[PDB]
DNA sequence: TTTTTTTTTTTT
């Protein structure tokens, strides 16, 4: 039915209104009907007005495409007429027209992703999207139904926003009492938290802490390592929960007897979820990779994460820049957006590492514009705290925790606190 | 490939225990494959142990299609043959072709669901799915593979952890009191450690004494050289094992018999591995050469390396930047991660080296802001060590070798140790 | 006898082992051998193992291949058996079947290069080698026998190294007593030794010094003068040897029978080499042009120097580099590293020089942190010396060198020896 | 072209006398362009003189040649003339075919070399070289040039070199005793000297007067001003050579008949040059674009300058730097070494200017450590002259010069000297 | 050819 749209589009003001935001080019064919389309966009997009049948013609005589294609363009106009018709059988067939051709595009895309993908490499023909990006797009081509959400009215809506305040199901509380005071309730879903410390500060024993503390808390924990390996951050949540030093697992001062039973007690605790350790290769997984990886949790393990922590960023790739060809500014942006953009879709806390600057290694203070890779970071992270460590500090077994971008509260308030952090047990203690 | 899955099914056994609950009707075929394995599965359900073809022939005896596939099928049982195929590869092939199968029955599937959904109500199919099924389907088949493991879990393999507790498998001794008890039992393999020195500091006499201490450790030494050539690290070799002075090689103090009756008695003991000195231009060798490189190797002789110490990665290059496409930051991490990401895949300790800044190179204390080239080398390394050497150090023939970083242990307990360093010998001592 | 290859690459463990790590995909043919042997090496690399038939024409050849093609891999394939053969003619008759096959492809390469270096350019088909370089790739072709030689096994080789060390076929001795007491026998062959003097000090009358001391050993050397004619140069060579003013040979108080009798006295000495001085424009010769410039020599006058002598290091331009940069460390670097890198491909001893800093001037002392142009170039040399002489030792025509990165010894045993210098004369004089 | 090496070989005597030791039979045919050199090299030999084409018709007419050679050897000899070409193509086009021709025979010997190597061991020639010693032919191919000129050889070019010191053949005076007397004879080819302007000391009237000196020694002068047009250098040159003030042009003191008169004289004067002022834009001239304006005026104009003259050097920009600074030190390392390259590759002597450092301003006495342009002018310029002004040389008219850097001869023997500037004028004239 | 981030280096 693509001449009643097209004749529609053009003898009828209240029809154009309502399906053009959403009439797009890859909707009609590769023959004369995509060609008039294009002409009659052109004209929209120069003049803001719908062509006539005068416009058109003059349009097509000033334009590039052969005879064949001529011939059928003219022929299509000429066949563009108003008929006696009702807004709403046209809206609903269009919407019906629309998703269905966005269904053919969806498929076609598919099997050509599927028959690219089973190519030998290095004449795969690069650009084209990999397999894992197969179900997105069919869930794009489902997302189209003439019912754009034009947005959220402060008077009109506001019992529902009112039912959103009492809910508290989107903050999930930390275990530690400074942090939960200085969030006001602990970190939100879909955010991206971050740790800046340094180089062999913290900032994965802040990490490994924080796992083991959401996972006591009946959670699903989903450390991901980008350097270190699936075992080391395993021995780490150990040393943490069991209250062993990592000294006394190297050096053997852990019975297998003692370790069994603690295992066991904490099994047998009903405040207790699962924590799953995933390694990849450094600057060898993104967050297409990551949707992959929560995928097959779902369905294999049927383990379901919230609190989602990623080891370092900066280790990470960016899913749709190719690798070093922007600066760091714009990858380190990009790849902590789509970080936010994944925590945001699967509804979790995310957690993540970030170094700083040479300059800022070894100092008593650590500011917002020491962020190493990118001045981004900060300005697309929900919440960061600074790791700061020094002599004296390293001497009492105490780390100064700054807030540098606190979007739960406010940050003057309790800016810098000392954690009690514990190196050999790879844990965090309060000292109130 | 459905011949040799049922071949390998029906006579091969830990192809059958790895492969059978990955196995489904839909995976094979509409032909003689299907009925096939439609009977293997019937037989094994029947009773469960996997079926000889004379089982085969009597289950097609009683159990009966129609003559027209059945000749077919009693034909496509005539092949099946041992054919005792290496494991991995198969498994391999097997888990490739139930993949693409999967992926071609779940295109199919959406296919036949769009088709059912442009049908009319009043005809359409009820068993087909909605199209709002037809992403997760997808994903069904995307997450399809042989792995029973996603990740690592860390109440439900608390076993297979305590293993790597007791037995190592990972730490390598320093066969140095002073470095075993600053890294609670050596370096560990798939990491990358670093010396970092000023100019002609002792960078090189540095790894050929580690070298030297691994060797006389039973252990596969690689010593790559993009600079210093390969007979002058011979010969610092030499000096250390041989109990013989430079200035003695070079001016004619030892004699042949010496030089031959101790190699011969280093030869003797059990307790010696091998030493290969590789030679690179400078700036002329990355990560996939040394991957090259660890292949000959392999090929050519039984020589499967442990230890791999690279002179100095600053003047190596990076085998996915371009050549000075980047600046030194960029380049230089690029090149510590390649190097960790072999060392992580070889399972071999890499032992390194690194330059200081200008302005350390007269400096009685060397800190982790003093690093040449990138600061992300530091992020990338495992462990680093800062040797220090001053006039006062000089006059008593010691260093004051410095813990940057550690990932082995606590940086402070011992972070500034003397060395007694024996340049004639190229050396390292520990004062006792 | 491609057939036999690969049936008992196949069908035999110990011909597989023995003769793989030398095949290579350009020794059979362009057609079915090729592909076979492809599809081999593929197998080879993924799973590091000898596929079988099955492997080949199953797993393998589905693959991106043509009716004609598939067909002849097929036949191949399916021609393949194992035949009865003594081992050590199988090893022969392939050994000598590849250097065969490498001996045509060699000449078929240098046809290409003569056919393509005889087309005007803009059409001359860049990265292709030069003419020049035709005997190297035939050479190269001559030695591809099987014969393991991967690095310098510290045990197996000592034999070698003794006889280096015995008969010290590196060093190279100076004239000068002092710089072998230091060097322990003089600069090594493939080496970069580097004169640190400042603006107006030296640093060109020590490099035509030690020029002179190497003609008048023998040895022959190509000064390379980047900063000076090929007069000015030659001129200052003539005032070292003749014993003659450099102003008495521009005023005219030297004969032309004096010249000319001197410089007859020299040619009948058997102990004179040949100081070929060549002259390029500042900031216009790389390391590809120094090779270009030795090719030429040796072909035209047979000129294999042992010596090379750039006048300046840091007015050179980097080779790898493409894209002029304005950070001096870089391309300082780039270019030290690409001369020390000819030098250790010639096996010829490599002298330099380099720029001090402005604070170094008029300064009693020069350390290493007075280098100006890179902090690199230290790092990279294998010998540097610094000419220190500022006000009271050009009263007494003196000039004392430091010794700031010794690699050849001890640095700190004889660092300041107070050279004899003669700026008339142009030379260096002992006090002995 | 066989047949104008054949002809130019009979009629003419310098190429005969230069092409004659490096031809052989072998270089020419198998039929008429051999055997007709067959006869030259014959009569050669027996009467040591060039045959006559006549002669050379009597050795066809008494030589053993088959019918179809001794007819092409008859015709070929008809066919020969005396006619007259260049010298230079004819040596180059006769050495490109030459080496061509023995290109083509060293790889058909060494293609018969290997034909022959794959033969049976008991059927082969034995006079066939073996196949070791291919890259040794090839090398006797390349090893193939009319005339041997690479660098310049000591002991060997001893005679042209003493030539040179005899002949002054790289000085070009100065008119001035004072700086011929500190140079032995002046400025040198293929060099930069730079003039150091301190305080508001000059601009342009320095090289303005350089720009006159040498228009009266007869040198062709090209002076490219950045900072002034074209009218008003040459008004300087005016005021310099007409010794008309340069104020009094402007008032209007000076008539038409005395300026034509003037002007007229020097024109008459056969001592008198040419100078070719051309202006450029500020940072708008590279030394780039000085090559291309020499190339327009040796192509159009027929003007091939001896001398060239920059207004300022700090007003130039670098060739390939894309970033230009007003007063940056880099800019001015890259134009000094893009200038002397300039210089060396024309053969001219370039002349421009720089600013000093303001303690050089404010001291009369002006240290190379005391200059604007440190360690980038003192390393690119063979001559440094300071010129700086002082009241008390002003009210003197007066101004001092002192020598900061001079490669030409020792900068202690006459350092300081005063020199009678007249601003006027733009003149300077020595002081008894 | 400019523009902007980050780093590293060096010169004043
Ligand atoms: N095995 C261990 N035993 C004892 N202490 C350890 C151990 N590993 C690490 N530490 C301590 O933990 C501190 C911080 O460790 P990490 O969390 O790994 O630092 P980091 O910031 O994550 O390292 P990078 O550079 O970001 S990869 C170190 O400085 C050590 O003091
Ligand atoms: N060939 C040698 N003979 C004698 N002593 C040497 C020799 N090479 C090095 N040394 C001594 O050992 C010290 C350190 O040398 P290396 O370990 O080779 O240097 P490095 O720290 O690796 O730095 P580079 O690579 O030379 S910039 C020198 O300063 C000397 O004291
Ligand atoms: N013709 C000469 N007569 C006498 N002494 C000279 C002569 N040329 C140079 N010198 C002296 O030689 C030294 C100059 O060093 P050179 O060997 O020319 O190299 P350089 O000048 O230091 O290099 P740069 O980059 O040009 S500063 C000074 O001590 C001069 O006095
Ligand atoms: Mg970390
Ligand atoms: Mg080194
Ligand atoms: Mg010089």
């Amino acid at each position: 039915m693509v001449e009643i749209i097209l004749s529609h589009l053009i003898f009828d003001q209240a029809y154009f209104s309502k399906v053009w935001p959403y009439m797009d080019s890859e909707y009609f064919e590769s023959g004369p009907a995509k060609n008039t389309f294009k002409l009659i966009k052109s004209h929209v997009n120069e003049y803001h007005s719908v062509p006539s049948i005068n416009a058109l013609n003059v349009a097509l005589e000033n334009s590039s495409f052969t005879e064949t294609e001529y011939s059928g363009v003219k022929t299509l106009i000429s066949k563009l007429a108003d008929s006696p018709e009702d807004h709403s059988w046209l809206v609903k067939e269009t919407e019906k027209y629309v998703q269905q051709r966005a269904m053919f595009n969806a498929t076609s895309k598919i099997i050509e992703i599927q028959t690219n993908a089973e190519l030998p490499p290095e004449k795969r023909n690069k650009k084209m999207p990999d397999v894992g990006a197969i179900p997105d797009i069919m869930r794009q081509a489902l997302s189209i139904s003439f019912d754009s959400y034009v947005g959220h009215d402060w008077m009109d809506d506001y019992e529902a926003r009112w039912l959103s305040y009492m809910n508290k199901a989107r903050k999930v509380p930390f275990k530690l009492r400074i942090l939960n005071k200085i969030t006001k309730g602990g970190a939100e879903t879909g955010t991206l938290n971050v740790l800046m410390a340094g180089v062999n500060v913290g900032k994965s024993l802040g990490l490994c802490s924080l796992a083991a503390d959401y996972l006591q808390l009946g959670h699903n924990v989903l450390y991901i390592s980008m350097q270190m390996a699936e075992e080391v951050c395993a021995k780490r949540i150990d040393a943490n929960m069991l209250d062993v030093s990592l000294d006394d697992i190297d050096d053997g001062h852990i019975s297998y007897a003692e370790y069994k039973g603690k295992m066991e007690k904490w099994r047998e605790k009903s405040t207790l979820g699962r924590l799953i350790v995933k390694q990849y290769p450094t600057g060898g997984a993104d967050a297409n990779t990551f949707r992959s990886l929560l995928n097959e949790l779902k369905l294999k393990k049927n383990f379901v994460p919230t609190i989602i922590i990623v080891d370092y960023l900066g280790i990470c790739k960016s899913c749709r820049i190719r690798v070093y060809s922007e600066n760091s500014y714009t990858t380190v942006k990009a790849i902590a957006e789509e970080l936010r953009a994944l925590a945001v879709e699967t509804e979790t806390v995310l957690w993540t590492a970030a170094q700083v600057g040479k300059q800022a290694w070894d100092s008593s203070d650590v500011n917002m514009s020491d962020i190493a890779e990118s001045a981004g970071l900060p300005a697309t992270a929900d919440f960061m705290l600074a790791v700061i460590e020094t002599e004296e500090l390293a001497a009492a077994e105490q780390q100064l925790i700054k807030q540098i971008k606190s979007r739960y509260g406010d940050k003057n308030k309790w800016n810098k606190f000392l954690m009690g952090v514990q190196k050999g047990n790879q844990k965090w203690v309060e000292i109130e």
